[PDB]
């Protein structure tokens, strides 16, 4: 619990990166002066919400990976605040919109590959993210992606899954595996399903999943043995991969150990056909 920071080393700018009911995420700097994102709990917060962020803060402290937003520490001042590294690029989906001629598929597969490495790591640490989606993948730059928002993250321990309570609000159904909707059961393979939707979102350059559907309109679809089409120009090997990520039976769905290895091959294949180059994570 040496994770507390000095309010004085933190300058919070009047810049909001995102928001929501929990409060807002703002940009600032922390002492040289590293850029940081600050999750500030709403002013009128409650024990429950303060405990959650506190648990969230605790989970992030256990994670040490390049493809995951790092926790700088927690700061208790005029409000409870989660201070974590900054990913200036922003969300993967808003980033890819209208950029099919700027960001080739090889670059998209690069970012998706990095995400698969982060999740492989998460799986090993037996943590379930639950909210993996393009909007929660943040870019440091165009060749460096990071998984963020561990607000719904949870440790599994010896268990390979858990049944969650139902909190007020709506569920991002289009990103949930069948067993998540029918039995509220979550696991790594559940994150794999979300990873598959994430691949689709990215490979389709920012489009919304099941665009035109909503609610039980989606589950009925999946139930019948149907899924999203192959995005335009997405290589067969990639689609075969995201498709396998949508295997109904939990037991028959690949784990991140296999997804990463498969995503790695699909990526290096494309990358080996590109002209020019960039650097490591840059």
């Amino acid at each position: 619990k040496k994770l507390f920071l000095k309010r004085d080393n933190l300058l919070i700018a009047d810049i909001e990166l995102g928001c929501g009911n929990f409060g807002s995420v703002r940009q600032g700097v922390y002492r040289k002066q590293i850029d940081v994102a600050i999750k500030v709990l709403k002013q009128g917060t409650e024990k429950a919400d303060t405990e959650e962020m506190m648990r969230e803060a605790q989970i992030m402290h256990q994670l040490d990976n390049p493809y995951i937003v790092r926790l700088i520490g927690v700061c208790q001042a005029e409000a409870l605040m989660l201070v974590m590294e900054m990913a200036g690029g922003g969300p993967l989906h808003k980033f890819l919109v209208g950029k099919r001629e700027e960001i080739p598929v090889s670059n998209v597969a690069e970012l998706l590959h990095q995400v698969s490495m982060g999740m492989k790591y998460l799986e090993e640490k037996n943590f379930v993210h639950r909210d993996l989606a393009a909007r929660n993948v943040l870019l440091v730059n165009r060749h460096y992606a990071k998984i963020s928002d561990f607000g719904l993250s949870k440790a599994l321990g010896a268990d390979d899954s858990y049944y969650t309570a139902r909190s007020a609000g709506k569920w991002p159904l289009k990103w949930y595996a069948p067993e998540c909707i029918n039995f509220r059961k979550f696991s790594s393979r559940s994150d794999v399903w979300s990873y598959g939707v994430t691949m689709w979102e990215a490979l389709s350059y920012g489009q919304k999943p099941y665009k035109k559907m909503k609610g039980p309109e989606v589950m009925a679809f999946i139930e019948q043995g149907k899924r999203m089409e192959c995005p335009p120009e997405c290589p067969p090997e990639l689609y075969a991969l995201m498709s396998d990520c949508w295997i109904y039976k939990w037991e028959d769905r690949p784990d991140f150990l296999t997804v990463e290895q498969r995503m790695r091959a699909c990526y290096y294949s494309l990358a080996s056909k590109v002209e020019g180059h960039h650097h490591h994570h840059h």
